[PDB]
Order: structure tokens, then sequence, then C-alpha cells
């Protein structure tokens, strides 16, 4: 039920809030809005989809990042309640250069630099756009990843009180709760 991270030893010295101030404006935004979208620029995709998946991943339009979001994810479009994205997320991988799909055995990062795993959050339907799960991916997709960073922070404090986002990845490392991976 504990919150897992990887990290790439490069950000071993980065706190989790500087890493993803940093990861959400390098992202930027998609602009993902009434009169804005653009299919195969800013939809994104799901694994296997077509409204649903197993994964949900979009490449950045400014940068070469990219994430994933996985768990057991719902999007409503037209259907009340409208542009909802919902259900269970489980994980958040962040880094550079989105690969797969379906047809590959899912979505990759050709560069995985963190990710957040066990988030046990589920949001219904019934939330609509106010479900946390929604909020926190589609702060991913726009530039503020406000709402996964107070997940990040809850749950670090949850494992221990002296944990939080304002811990490095290597205190959160001897602390139990995060592992290095290898450096790109």
């Amino acid at each position: 039920m504990s919150i897992s991270i990887s990290y790439s030893t490069t950000y071993s010295g980065w706190t989790v809030a500087d890493y993803l101030a940093d990861w959400s404006a390098y992202f930027g935004d998609v602009n993902h809005r009434p009169g804005q979208v653009v299919d195969g620029s800013n939809t994104g995709g799901f694994n296997p989809g077509p409204f649903d998946g197993s994964q949900y991943a979009l490449k950045s339009t400014a940068s070469d990042a990219a994430f994933i979001a996985g768990g057991d994810l719902h999007y409503t479009l037209f259907s009340n309640p409208s542009h909802t994205l919902w259900g269970k997320l489980d994980s958040i991988a962040l880094g550079d250069t989105l690969t797969g799909g379906a047809s590959s055995g899912g979505y990759a990062l050709d560069s995985q630099e963190v990710s957040f795993s066990n988030l046990g959050l589920d949001s219904p339907i019934a939330q609509g756009r106010d479900g946390t799960v929604h909020k926190v991916v589609y702060g991913l997709m726009s530039g503020d990843s406000s709402a996964l960073q107070g997940q990040i922070d809850a749950l670090l404090k949850a494992v221990d009180p002296s944990l939080s986002i304002n811990s490095t990845f290597d205190q959160l490392a001897a602390a139990g709760v995060a592992h290095a991976t290898p450096a790109a």
C-alpha cells in the first residue's frame, strides 16, 4: 500500500518538488481545450483504447517530454459528465521520448527519469472533472503538477511523517521508498 518511487541516479540530489516543478514547465501545456484540439498532436492515446486503457500516454508539443499514466482509466468524451478522466491511477512515469502502444505490448519511455507507483488513487465517474485522478493527470497535460505534488506529499508523510516532496530522491531511498535506476 506504500508509494514506491524510481529515479535516475542523475536526480539523486534533487527534491521531488523541484524535479516536478521543472518537469511541468519542460513538458509545458499541450493546450487540449475547446478550439485547440489537434488529433495526433495533443490528444495522447490509451492502451488499448479507444476511450479506456490500462495506460494513457501523452508527448509534449514543446519538448521530448512524455508521461505515462498507469491504472484502469476511462474518458467520457461527450457523455455526462463530459470530458472526465476517471478510474484507478496506480502510476505516473515521467521522462523523454514516448514509444509503443497496445500493439507493442504497451507504452514505454526511451528515457524514464522518475516514476511514482502504488499511488492508490481511485476516482468515480460521478465526481466528473473534480475527481483527483482527473485533476492529477490534467495537470500533467497542462503544465501544472500541483495536484500530483500534493498527492505524492500526502503518500510520503503517510509512510513516515519526516518525509515530504521537499526530501531529495537519495533521502527517500535511505527511507526505503525510492530506488535508483540507470542514468541516460
